[PDB]
């Protein structure tokens, strides 16, 4: 079989030869008690580099010595790309949210041996869902591999913002002090009002984090949580978002979107915001008007943007979001830290292990099998 | 009386007139139940720049319209500046730490009227004590005032040198994208050792703060905490920092922070190899030069504080550029919520020491 893997870029200068540690800390299950990726054996140490183009995801070896063809690259966008010439008879196709190939019903279609359609991370986006039906092609992904990875970002991103540490850095590192200027825009988060528009995995994670800042805590979502956790966390329940942003001193937006409704904070949408309100936002780029919150800093609407989604992505290199003032963008990096890339690493293995020995996927890491959801 | 109080100078682009919120969050008490400042009324708006020259604490009104004198200034530093040559006549001396009017013994000496001593903030390491001891000098301080502020900042400095925030930052402000540049030095908090020298107000804040990320806490002090709170936060107690250091991922020190140079060339051989060092404490706790070896050399993988030596840091100070930093000024407890809590602070206790009421026991220091 040929698997086709794409991947990001390797570093600046070049595939990482040493690393800042020598291991993981070990982590066992997670919150919630489903255990983390469990293949029969790896062939990278955890640590490594693995989600760029010459780390391969720690494949090459297990496919090669099976007989398999391992096809890797970062060249995925437009008809003459490397991906779409190697489509044609792949039969398994891989590739990471942060840098992901498309496998639209054309390319589907053009992809006449298609069975297994993997994401080394979390989202199915990118896979028309209904072409994989219609194709009995299987598609997974690696469930909860970087859930904690996006809300340790979410958390550090809040805090960042509301204390004015980026622009304090640049004093340090331009050879200022100007003590004044650092902290004419940096408050405590104790005690603040931050919302977030989903309670999932990401979102569950994130309210725990919060919750000893001796912040309140807001949320909405398609569905409410047991009374049982809103009682342990102390939270607050609104019926809609909208309902929710004007008492929030800070809101997060993750996923899951249960409306993903483009554009829906726009500007008619932040007049509901309270002025000086923080918007921190992994979820999608498009979920926000490039223009509209660009306007909101500006003007001090808004006293702080951050995030690692964009529209277009990757960002061009004008794009406002770069330099508008009070962001803490980064690119979309949050759920592929070295630590996250181990795991979704070990899960793609698994997945490929229990697919080509015939055993079953595991349940949870099922999105479509044998022509239907799963 | 004639009040002397030292501040930083305003911003580079003046002191402003607008602000990015209207209030701030409404507290009652610190943790542990000590109530916020309580003066008889503040003359500023919760959240105005109160911590420079033109902020003046919100004093001026209050005592001028009380028959006193306020002389403001940022100029603090050798025998000519407006600072010393004020002092001599000087009933009341204040000044925060983030901008601090050290009174020497020999500047004690000079203020044949100095009564007291105020801290518009916490800690009184510029003022020599035994000199404010030996001539019935009050020195206080607004207890509890930033300690919160502190504690945010050092684990919002440790979630940034994990997962490499700042370098990650740089390349969306340049204009580029370059994922692996910035992930591959990028790690989860999660199941990472942290400890702490000092378990007070802001190393237990600290402690608390980073539970729910799922680390595994270590912590070393004086005194032993109750054998409630070290259950509640699952710590492991350590007899000394050296025992300590070895199966810690990420150390900070905190006040009430041997204690001088305690990280040098040879202390830094116990850390795990990619460490994390967050300093808050004091810039001389650790050795200037052998920080940044250790991040040249890559044994350690990070290095954030606000405190420096000296200060404040000349323009060359190794810290600014070295890798793998994420330093700022002296700003942590200075936010303009500690700023409104500390000015209030500082109206009450001038209204207990010139009303002739007694000052809250826990703002005392020297009475």
């Amino acid at each position: 079989a040929k698997v086709l893997c794409v991947l990001y870029d390797d570093p600046v200068d070049g595939y990482p030869k040493t690393y800042a540690r020598d291991d993981l800390p070990k982590i066992d299950h997670y919150p919630g008690g489903q255990t983390l990726p469990t293949p029969k054996a790896i062939d990278f140490t955890p640590g490594q580099l693995l989600g760029s183009v010459s780390g391969e995801l720690g494949l090459r070896k297990y496919l090669e010595s099976n007989g398999h063809t391992l096809v890797v690259t970062s060249d995925k966008d437009g008809p003459d790309s490397v991906f779409e010439r190697e489509l044609v008879d792949a039969d398994v196709v891989i590739s990471q949210p942060f840098w992901p190939a498309y496998l639209t019903p054309e390319r589907i279609a053009k992809a006449k041996n298609l069975k297994l359609a993997l994401t080394a991370g979390i989202g199915s986006d990118h896979v028309d869902l209904q072409s994989a039906i219609d194709r009995n092609v299987t598609v997974a992904e690696v469930t909860y591999c970087n859930s904690i990875s996006v809300a340790e970002h979410v958390v550090m991103m809040i805090l960042s913002l509301v204390r004015n540490y980026l622009p304090s850095h640049e004093w340090a590192r331009k050879g200022g002090w100007n003590i004044a200027d650092c902290v004419s825009h940096a408050y405590d988060l104790e005690a603040m009002h931050v919302g977030t528009i989903a309670a999932g995995r990401i979102g569950l994670a994130v309210l725990r984090r919060l919750a000893p800042f001796d912040v309140h805590l807001h949320y909405t979502d398609r569905h409410r949580l047991p009374e049982s956790v809103e009682k342990e966390l102390n939270l607050t329940w609104h019926a809609t978002r909208e309902d929710m942003y004007p008492v929030c001193d800070v809101v997060t937006l993750n996923i899951p979107l249960h409306s993903p409704t483009e554009h829906m904070i726009n500007d008619e949408t932040l007049k509901l915001f309270k002025r000086g309100a923080y918007i921190v936002n992994t979820a999608r780029g498009k979920l926000c008007d490039r223009d509209a919150v660009a306007r909101a800093l500006e003007s001090g609407r808004l006293a702080g943007y951050a995030g690692d989604v964009w529209f277009p992505q990757p960002a061009p290199k004008d794009h406002p979001w770069r330099t508008m003032p009070y962001n803490g963008m980064t690119p979309h990096i949050s759920g592929t830290t070295l630590t996250a890339q181990a795991r979704y690493a070990a899960g793609t293995r698994e997945i490929l292990e229990c697919f080509f020995e015939g055993r079953p996927i595991r349940d949870e890491y099922l999105i479509v099998q044998g022509g239907a959801l799963a």
